[PDB]
């Protein structure tokens, strides 16, 4: 049988995890991008990427691995929400730390081109997708409304999107959660 939505994503976390521990990660964008394809789990790049590379020193990480995610966000609105999940699981194992500063890194993942400003909204607009408590969720997206707020300008309309997402969210929930 050909692997599950989760199997994959499992695969690509350990094929991640191991360039960083091998100490090549900072060459190896390529390699995790053509490796995520082999794996056809593209648009989930960013989240494994967020859960290797990122910690409370998240806003450093951004600039130092800019690259790594703009392959993957690049013209592809999946990835970048995806992304989004990503730093909503980095906020919750720091969260006395970085809970504060999500407007601010919002911001700077807007700047870096890895997020466009309809993404953004669209998630702010949206239920948790599972990947942290509903409360967190709650909370994070409260925390972003400067941002957003900036991003519309100075008024505030709502948007309203659909997302594309084929392969099951909640079997790559199951993968992240392991």
């Amino acid at each position: 049988l050909e692997r599950t939505i989760e199997e994959r994503v499992n695969i690509l976390f350990d094929f991640v995890k191991k360039k960083k521990e091998e100490g090549v990660i900072d060459s190896s964008d390529k390699e995790i991008v053509a490796e995520a394809e082999r794996l056809d789990v593209k648009a989930m790049g960013p989240l494994v990427l967020t859960e290797v590379l990122f910690n409370e020193k998240i806003r450093e990480q951004i600039k130092k691995y800019r690259r790594h995610f703009l392959r993957f966000c690049h013209n592809n609105k999946k990835a970048q929400r995806y992304l989004l999940h990503g730093l909503e699981c980095v906020v919750a194992m720091h969260q006395a730390q970085l809970i504060s500063k999500i407007p601010h890194i919002l911001k700077e993942m807007y700047d870096a081109d890895l997020l466009e400003e309809e993404v953004i909204i669209s998630w702010s607009e949206k239920a948790s997708k599972k990947y942290v408590s509903k409360e967190l969720a709650k909370e994070i997206r409260v925390k972003a409304e400067p941002f957003i707020k900036w991003l519309k300008e100075a008024e505030e309309e709502s948007s309203g999107g659909e997302e594309e997402d084929e392969d099951e969210n909640i079997e790559v929930v199951y993968s992240k959660l392991e």
